[PDB]
């Protein structure tokens, strides 16, 4: 769910507050998404999207009506460092993953402020 997604966010850069600093950011961050990465941060998203994708075309996901980002799993955020538990099922553990590459991608690539909140127009 988001709100595991913005705490492994947090969990690999400390500083953030991941809901405001990587949403509506590039063409990827965000809600959606469309058009060429404009930076390796929004590649990173886009690689995040195309993650979500993958998990809602598999047998295991399409059994819960509840989408990747209202859907709960379970991690651990322990000396900077994310773990996905053996309890999350299929599903879960599946979405978990795509969260824990997303927040590592997230923090070993540029910020570039001036995409934030970038004209869609460049999308
Ligand atoms: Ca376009
Ligand atoms: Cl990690």
């Amino acid at each position: 769910a988001l709100w595991q997604f913005n705490g492994m966010i947090k969990c690999k850069i400390p500083s953030s507050e991941p809901l405001l600093d990587f949403n509506n950011y590039g063409c990827y961050c965000g809600l959606g998404g469309s058009g060429t990465p404009v930076d390796d941060l929004d590649r990173c998203c886009q690689t995040h999207n195309n993650c979500y994708k993958q998990a809602k075309k598999l047998d295991s996901c399409k059994v819960l009506v509840d989408n990747p980002y209202t859907n709960n799993y379970s991690y651990s955020c322990s000396n900077n460092e994310i773990t996905c538990s053996s309890e999350n099922n299929a599903c879960e553990a599946f979405i978990c993953n795509c969260d824990r590459n997303a927040a590592i991608c997230f923090s070993k690539v540029p910020y570039n402020k001036e995409h934030k909140n970038l004209d869609k127009k460049n999308c």
